[PDB]
DNA sequence: GTCAGGATACTCCTCAATCTACCGGAC
DNA sequence: GTCCGGTAGATTGAGGAGTATCCTGAC
């Protein structure tokens, strides 16, 4: 296939006569090509990239040059290769030498389609775009390694003033536009096309950028400017998923596909919008849009799919390619090699999933019976990006890394599972003899720092910084070993070393909780949002710096950081919470997700959906006021002078609240017996009206009861957040702990609580609840009597205790 | 014969969120 | 013998980014 492949090319016949012509010194010690390398500059550069490498064989290698046979090959594989090779090899000694390139970003300038054109432009506007620009030289080789390279850098040597002064888009965003093929027609196109779309279709210019920074942007900028408005107003598609279709490469293809085939996959495939946008939001949307569309019902009637998984298939790039080869290959993986339909889909949905489903084809018997994997790591290193790549390298250097350094097979799967797993994993073969040595590191050590995405990153940060951190500041090694165990280790690896001393010195924090912060998963995005916030938070809501890092120091916590930042106003000053209890929200995992639904649920709930969420987080008793004698109103006006609230608020049955006097609730709990009183000890004091007035079904988790008092008072409790005094109860934040506690500080001797839980009552009530009631004090503990129990030693019946 | 542009597929690195086990008193 | 409350390690999903191959049109 490989000699057809040459055959067909503008010079096929020509390159593979001359190439058996010259092989005989192309595998020679110049160069000792093999026969991909010898076809695939035959294949790709023709007879005049075959006939170049050859004749200059004697200039290419073994002259000061240095351009490696690898390198000779990368430039020689591409359209006008000759032309590239020449060029290099005249203009490589200056680009490197005068103006201080690396030869490997010569090089990269050299292996593209007009090579000789983007070194020529590089070697004349470099000098330019670095003094009259402020272009790095890594900014100007990204601009030159492309395809028609030449025409980007002279683009944005024309245009970056341009765009940057009329239309104020960041010099950066120049570069990035002109960062891929066919940046000069991105260029351009942004130009021309931000006065309408920013105006007539209202796109944001971000929005505008990200289309134009893909391959193709030129298309997807036009495309989106003649079907955005018919998107939105035939398919009833945002402008949002427009642009998020058009901000993937190729967005042309994508945006018109899913205009011809949506209405068609909702109505014949009973496919959502938001399935066909999400496949189509993708490179080579539209190829998977029509994959889908003819192989939908195959994989569904045939196959045995359901349209969630084949849409998931399809929702990575080369959705197209991964869904073929389910089609033909998940009948012989299920079937030849026992794998079950859902490790296949779970393979097929990843980018470059065919390729981790065919290596699993082909490879699956070699690491399970020649290195002892289980299918079940086989397939855990397959379901990812770039499966094939590690998936290839276990198998050729598992023995290498056991044999050699003494690593499990376990370890080096866990190595091989995350994105990347092939970097990390050579990566740990060059460095795990140094790490071990040079710094004296525990080999699981530099395993923990490589089973890591990114590990190849983190693994040579350490290397350089290790001796750096515990010298400079004083970091025991340990503490950079625990950073760098996190995906992305090298960021906060980097940024503890810049960023240490600053926080020590200006914010006042120890050493110790710069580490804390930096050893997570956002660890970057913590340490430098701390920077930034910690003095906003002390001075604007009075947090102290201990409570900055708590949030800080978690995962997400540049998300919690900044969220307790924007609600805290809210969140205290209208729906009446602690600050200390939105920062014990904020200093959990996903601390800001939990803080948008607290906020959503308060904000646009109903007085029942709001009671819930205040009493549950909050944590108060709630007095119903269906009792209106004297003694109970009496009680309510009694507790709430003695606390002195600071504000006073009522709650409509439709969510909305008020700000009212205490005179106002106080007449209101006597003549409204539809309500319930909520007593924040924080000096909060709600009125709800409308409400249920009793106990939900049990949903398996916070649960809710009721105690009942001789007088008819009623007393609504949660379970979950208990007494800060009673931690050390198991007991504690129970209702039958809450109501036996609420008797003790009332001087109640007589009351029965009910609650509602399918699961019985935990034997811990048995006892501790006689300890927390007063002495002389009964307390009725009621179950709901339609269930048993789902533990030992729970209780399902009615019982009594005494304190 | 080179060169510019577009579409498509694959691989590597960071960031949150969520999801399970641990781990702790005290009748 | 939780309806509790951290803690560290383990998936699960999503987006930005650098790398690679191929085709078509115009000279
Ligand atoms: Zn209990």
């Amino acid at each position: 296939e490989a000699i057809v492949g040459v055959g067909k090319q503008w010079s096929g016949a020509r390159a593979l006569e001359a190439l058996l012509t010259v092989a005989g010194e192309l595998r020679g010690p110049p160069l000792q090509l093999d026969t991909g390398q010898l076809l695939k500059i035959a294949k790709r550069g023709g007879v005049t990239a075959v006939e170049a490498v050859h004749a200059w064989r004697n200039a290419l290698t073994g002259a000061p040059l240095n351009l490696t046979p690898e390198q000779v090959v990368a430039i020689a594989s591409h359209d006008g290769g000759k032309q590239a090779l020449e060029t290099v090899q005249r203009l490589l000694p200056v680009l490197c030498q005068a103006h201080g390139l690396t030869p490997e970003q010569v090089v990269a300038i050299a292996s593209n389609i007009g090579g000789k054109q983007a070194l020529e432009t590089v070697q004349r506007l470099l000098p330019v775009l670095c003094q009259a620009h402020g272009l790095t030289p890594e900014q100007v080789v990204a601009i030159a390694s492309n395809n028609g390279g030449k025409q980007a850098l002279e683009t944005v040597q024309r245009l970056l003033p341009v765009l940057c002064q009329a239309h104020g888009l960041t010099p950066e965003q120049v570069v990035a536009i002109a960062s891929n093929n066919g940046g000069k027609q991105a260029l351009e196109t942004v130009q021309r096309l931000l006065p309408v779309l920013c105006q007539a279709h209202g796109l944001t210019p971000e929005q505008v950028v990200a289309i134009a920074s893909n391959i193709g942007g030129k298309q997807a900028l036009e495309t989106v400017q003649r079907l955005l408005p018919v998107l939105c107003q035939a398919h009833g598609l945002t402008p949002e998923q427009v642009v998020a279709i058009a901000s993937n490469g190729g967005g042309k293809q994508a945006l018109e596909t899913v205009q011809r085939l949506l209405p068609v996959l909702c109505q014949a495939h009973g496919l959502t919008p938001e399935q066909v946008v999400a496949i189509a939001s993708n490179i080579g949307g539209k190829q998977a849009l029509e994959t889908v569309q003819r192989l939908l019902p195959v994989l569904c009637q045939a196959h045995g799919l359901t349209p969630e998984q084949v849409v998931a298939i399809a929702s990575h790039d080369g959705g197209k390619q991964a869904l073929e080869t389910v089609q033909r290959l998940l009948p012989v993986l299920c079937q030849a090699h026992g794998l079950t339909p859902e490790q296949v889909v779970a393979i097929a949905s990843n980018g470059g999933g065919k390729q981790a489903l065919e290596t699993v084809q082909r490879l699956l018997p070699v690491l399970c019976q020649a290195h002892g994997l289980t299918p079940e790591q086989v397939v855990a290193i397959a379901s990812h990006d770039g499966g094939k790549q590690a998936l290839e390298t276990v198998q050729r250097l598992l023995p290498v890394l056991c044999q050699a350094h003494g690593l499990t097979p376990e370890q080096v799967v866990a190595i091989a599972s995350h994105d990347g797993g092939k970097q990390a994993l050579e990566t740990v073969q060059r460095l795990l003899p140094v790490l071990c040595q040079a710094h004296g590191l525990t080999p699981e050590q530099v395993v923990a720092i490589a089973s890591n995405g990114g590990g190849k990153q983190a693994l040579e940060t350490v290397q350089r910084l290790l001796p750096v951190l515990c010298q400079a500041h004083g970091l025991t090694p340990e503490q950079v070993v625990a950073i760098a165990s996190h995906d992305g280790g090298k960021q906060a690896l980097e940024t503890v070393q810049r960023l240490l001393p600053v926080l020590c010195q200006a914010h006042g924090l120890t050493p110790e909780q710069v580490v804390a912060i930096a050893s997570n998963i956002g660890g970057k995005q913590a340490l430098e949002t701390v920077q930034r916030l910690l003095p906003v938070l002390c001075q604007a809501h009075g947090l102290t710096p201990e409570q900055v890092v708590a949030i800080a120091s978690n995962i997400g916590g540049k998300q919690a950081l900044e969220t307790v930042q924007r609600l805290l106003p809210v969140l205290c000053q209208a729906h009446g919470l602690t600050p200390e209890q939105v920062v014990a929200i904020a200093s959990n995992g996903g601390g800001r997700p939990a803080l948008e639904a607290l906020h959503a649920v308060l904000t646009d709930g109903s007085a029942q959906e709001r009671l819930r969420a205040l009493q549950e987080v909050a944590g108060f008793p709630v007095i119903y006021t269906e009792n209106i004698d004297e003694k109970t109103l009496e009680t309510i006006e009694k507790l709430i002078k003695k606390e002195a609230p600071g504000k006073y608020r009522l709650v409509r049955p439709d969510g909305s609240v008020e700000e009212v006097s205490l005179e106002e609730l106080l007449e209101r709990i006597k003549e409204n017996n539809s309500a319930a009183i909520a007593l924040g000890p924080s000096g909060n004091v709600w009125l709800f009206e409308g409400i249920d007035h009793s106990l939900p079904e049990y949903d398996g988790t916070t649960t809710h009861g009721v105690l009942v008092l001789d007088d008819g008072t009623q007393i609504g409790f949660t379970s979950g957040n208990g007494d800060p005094r009673y931690t050390n109860y198991r007991n504690n934040g129970h209702v039958a702990q809450k109501s036996a506690l609420y008797m003790r500080e009332n001087n109640i001797s007589n009351a029965t609580v009910y609650h509602n839980n399918t699961n019985g009552t935990c034997g811990y009530c048995n006892t501790m609840t006689a300890t927390f009631l007063p002495e002389g004090a009964t307390l009725t503990v009621v179950p709901p009597e339609n269930a048993v129990a789902n533990n030992s030693r729970a209780i399902d019946y009615v019982k009594t205790y005494t304190g």
